[PDB]
């Protein structure tokens, strides 16, 4: 019950994502490793650790390498994972804007709304794309040879992993994960957009695609509202990329790790 318009729109994110989205993440590598004031740190201390997991790396030879992140003592052994973060979610990154850049509804927009638009959405699709390899049986982001396990069910607690849970209890197929990295990416709203009614237009025309892709495709009463639900976790996730955007902000003022990408992204200018 889709237009042409809307398989079409379809089609072109499915190809997007296929192109753009190494679900394997083969080409990640050359990755660092963890080696062999006052209220500022109060605050950090705490940020840290709820971007707390262990690392598995499964060697193509057969071999595995396991790291368990040590407790926080009161000095610096809270920032061995940062480097390690930092690169794969500069690999991340790419792959984001890669993604954006062959999308035809993104390429037609001025090129300073399409770096506003990935300025704005970068980490917010970075998190879907990471639920879709998120294990929530054994709490694990499966990374081709790397896995990250959370280290522990207070946990939920942390937005971050409430939503990845609640996310993936909805069993989202690809088509409805591509829609809303659409709808995430194309934000209005963002800081610095120009060309908002375009945006906006074309924000809409995702959502209503999802929309009927899910009335056409879901019949079942136990995906009634089903839009809905994907519509509000979408708020959830802008809020949780403010706050998770404020957190690294705060752990960057203190221990510097953000790589020269994220540093654009975040508007970092390299001056002082
Ligand atoms: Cl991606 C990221 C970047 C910086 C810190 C933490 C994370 C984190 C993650 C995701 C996949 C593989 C390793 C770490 C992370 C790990 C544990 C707790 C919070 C965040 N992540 C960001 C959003 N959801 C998950």
């Amino acid at each position: 019950g889709l237009t042409e318009e809307q398989r079409m729109m379809i089609r072109e994110l499915m190809d997007a994502q296929m192109k753009t989205f190494d679900t394997t993440f083969s080409h990640f590598k050359n990755f660092r490793l963890p080696g062999v004031e006052a209220a500022k740190w109060s605050q950090v201390r705490k940020d840290l650790c709820s971007l707390k997991v262990s690392l598995q790396l499964r060697g193509e030879d057969g071999s595995v390498w396991n790291y368990k992140p040590p407790a926080d003592s009161g000095g610096k052994e809270i920032f061995s994972l940062l480097p390690h973060m930092a690169d794969m979610s500069t690999y991340m990154f790419k792959g984001i804007i890669s993604f954006a850049k062959v999308i035809s509804y993104f390429r037609d927009l001025p090129i300073e709304d399409q770096i506003s638009l990935l300025k704005g959405a970068a980490f917010e699709l970075c998190q879907l794309r990471f639920n879709t390899v998120f294990n929530a049986e054994t709490g694990t982001w499966e990374c081709g040879r790397l896995s990250y396990c959370l280290e522990d069910q207070q946990l939920l607690l942390e937005p971050m992993l409430k939503f990845h849970y609640m996310l993936k209890k909805l069993q989202l197929h690809e088509e409805e994960y591509v829609l809303m990295q659409a709808i995430s990416l194309f934000s209005p709203d963002r800081p610095g957009v120009l060309q908002h009614r375009v945006v906006d237009q074309l924000q809409e025309q995702f959502a209503i695609t999802l929309k009927s892709y899910i009335e056409c495709n879901r019949p079942q009463p136990a995906h009634r509202f089903l839009f809905l639900k994907i519509m509000a976790m979408l708020t959830e996730l802008r809020s949780i990329n403010a706050q998770h955007t404020q957190r690294l902000l705060r752990i960057q003022d203190i221990h510097p790790f953000a790589t020269p990408l994220m540093q654009e992204l975040f508007g970092i200018t390299g001056s002082l």
